């Protein structure tokens, strides 16, 4: 019995589709905040349960009798609130007698300068307190954050504008990260282990721009700018202030080597990784 | 304005008595679960407020307008519950706009084999997420845990019985640890810093027994035993099972070097440390 929180979200939806290739739908439980959004899952053989991280009682019920739990992190912007939610989740899983928990954390968190990394470490320590056999799935930033349909704005202008400088990026796709979680949940050998699930073929924004140029046939350059120019760029392109700030801070951190370390853990878990060109062409 | 949680507890009571030597009672707020227990504090000039870690709303009210908060950890035996409580506390302090927070953690936590160390690390990361200027007061085990009026049972029998083997102990008194917290709250220079507040004159249970012999005039030896012999010893001396287990696990960890690392941080903060003989004679 494998339960997946965040099941209607992007990552959780992909996990379930990967689990559906490995186990009967019978064994999969989707735990979800909005039960009406989960109908398509229930049309597949997947059991749907209500579980809201803000409501301990819902989590008690949702985790009842689950063997393996994949706890996908909350997306909230308030990190201090996210620590409460995650704590509620961990306490509910302990009380429910969950037998194995996997948690989607953040690669190389101890060296991060992004405050969200402190949430993932707080949560990993919270899970260690339960004594439940664990797998810490320490996910890179998503390649999809940087490479998406929004790249058409850059083809248009001839420029990818960021404040990442020549920082290196070890991102991987949500889909490879979903496969990794599904792999771990469906095979032995991953108990009490941490994996830093990142690329071993990192890239730069110069390189991304050369790739976009090759694919589109149109000349695009990386235009690196300052933090304040980025946030301005973003706000004036219709990106709401808090998210524009979040985004500039992620690029700023990249410029300082936040995403520059690599591991073979993911490749060892899922096999060959998707080349960035292949992801760029899909995005377009 | 300096607020102290756990104010009717042993450590918090001593902190307030130390703060009373440094600031008018006007500026001190005792935050407390049981308001009737705090009357003696209110007879001094100290403001009493209700704050229960299980009740977010109480904490919102209790932390209103406080400048500096000393968050003394919860004593609960359920570590997973303690993570929820501590998270509630941290979120309340962020919401209340607390300007500086000190938290009593556990020295060298990253190297601990005691599960309570994961709670203190989860909490430190929770505090880092708030961005509030912090002081992590990483307290050694209390010398008072080992050296107390209970040593008369050992004088009686001629033996201190433990499963600590010849493990080394860097413990310090609750009172020195209270002085350290009070010092930090009342002088500049301690913002965004962690201190491992332990002894630089560690001791063994052989040594404790020689000291008890010198003080009492009666011959007492350390009798080191196994984990299961300890727990049995303890249970049959009227120590309730969960606490007997807690105690055997603390000694077991000592036997494996849990308390063997030292730092000059405390001595640098408070001046000379209390010799163990002086603490033994007080206990008796
Ligand atoms: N590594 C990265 O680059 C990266 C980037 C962004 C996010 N993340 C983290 O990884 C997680 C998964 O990524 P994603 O792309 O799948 O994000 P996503 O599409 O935003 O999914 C977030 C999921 O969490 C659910 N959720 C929100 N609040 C909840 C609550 N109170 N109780 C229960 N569920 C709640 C959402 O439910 P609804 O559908 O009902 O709203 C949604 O299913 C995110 O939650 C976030 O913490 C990582
Ligand atoms: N370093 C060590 O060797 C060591 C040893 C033991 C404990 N500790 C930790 O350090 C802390 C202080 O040590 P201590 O000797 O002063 O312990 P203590 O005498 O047991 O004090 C614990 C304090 O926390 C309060 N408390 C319990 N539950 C609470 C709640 N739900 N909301 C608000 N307050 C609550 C208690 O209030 P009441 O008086 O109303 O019950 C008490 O004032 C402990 O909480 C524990 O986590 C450290």
């Amino acid at each position: 019995s494998i339960a997946v929180t965040g099941a209607t979200g992007q990552l959780g939806g992909l996990v379930i589709q990967h689990l559906l290739k490995k186990v009967p739908a019978s064994q999969i439980i989707a735990i979800v905040r909005n039960v009406e959004k989960a109908s398509t899952l229930a049309d597949q053989g997947v059991e749907v349960r209500h579980g809201d991280y803000n409501q301990p009682e819902s989590l008690q019920k949702a985790f009842a009798g689950v063997s393996k739990l994949l706890f996908i992190s909350g997306p909230h912007y308030d990190n201090t609130l996210l620590i409460v939610q995650h704590a509620n989740v961990v306490k509910a899983a302990r009380d429910a007698g969950v037998k194995h928990i996997a948690y989607t954390g953040y690669a190389f968190a101890e060296e991060s300068i992004i405050p969200l990394a402190h949430v993932h470490l707080a949560t990993e320590y919270a899970i260690r307190t339960t004594n439940i056999p664990y797998t810490f799935l320490r996910n890179a930033l998503y390649t999809d954050f940087f490479v998406n349909e929004g790249l058409r704005a850059s083809t248009e202008s001839g420029a990818i504008v960021t404040n990442a400088g020549s920082g290196i990026v070890n991102s991987v796709t949500r889909n490879e990260l979903a496969l990794a979680a599904a792999t771990v949940l469906t095979e032995e050998g991953h108990e009490n282990k941490t994996y830093n699930l990142v690329s071993n073929q990192p890239w730069t924004f110069d390189e991304l721009a050369q790739i976009l140029s090759e694919v589109s046939g149109k000349k695009v350059v990386h235009q690196p700018v300052s933090f304040e120019e980025e946030k301005n760029f973003l706000v004036n392109a219709g990106v709401p202030e808090p998210f524009a700030e979040i985004t500039a801070a992620i690029y700023d951190a990249i410029s300082k080597g936040e995403a520059s370390k690599t591991s073979d853990d993911l490749q060892k878990l899922i096999g060959s990784l998707t080349p960035l060109k292949e992801t760029v062409k899909q995005a377009l």
